[PDB]
């Protein structure tokens, strides 16, 4: 599924990541359009040999199993086709324990280059929440 900008505002509101570990709404906005261009299917493989996987670009190196990152960690406990899914939730519910687990948002390299610094509210702007 491609979600419209608001639409996924408020589906990412719903799902709790407004503020969640201090990052409001708008940041999370921004990091999926530059990750995924809002396109949930989206996948993108990584030179180590991992892919990436939906809205946030969920790598299988830690996070989920693909059957094919030899040595890999699966720390959400899913497979990452679970996280292509137009139900956001797997992935809200994954990209809440990457983004506790030390290094915040910059897990996303889209959001550490594109969103961090910037006037990340302008991605709310406009839509009823
Ligand atoms: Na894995």
């Amino acid at each position: 599924k491609v979600f419209g900008r608001c639409e996924l505002a408020a589906a990412m509101k719903r799902h709790g990541l407004d503020n969640y570990r201090g990052y409001s709404l708008g940041n999370w906005v921004c990091a999926a359009k530059f990750e995924s261009n809002f396109n949930t299917q989206a996948t993108n493989r990584n030179t180590d040999g991992s892919t990436d996987y939906g809205i946030l670009q969920i790598n299988s190196r830690w996070w989920c199993n693909d059957g094919r990152t030899p040595g890999s960690r699966n720390l959400c406990n899913i497979p990452c086709s679970a996280l292509l899914s137009s139900d956001i939730t797997a992935s809200v519910n994954c990209a809440k324990k990457i983004v506790s687990d030390g290094n915040g948002m910059n897990a996303w390299v889209a959001w550490r280059n594109r969103c961090k610094g910037t006037d990340v509210q302008a991605w709310i702007r406009g839509c009823r929440l």
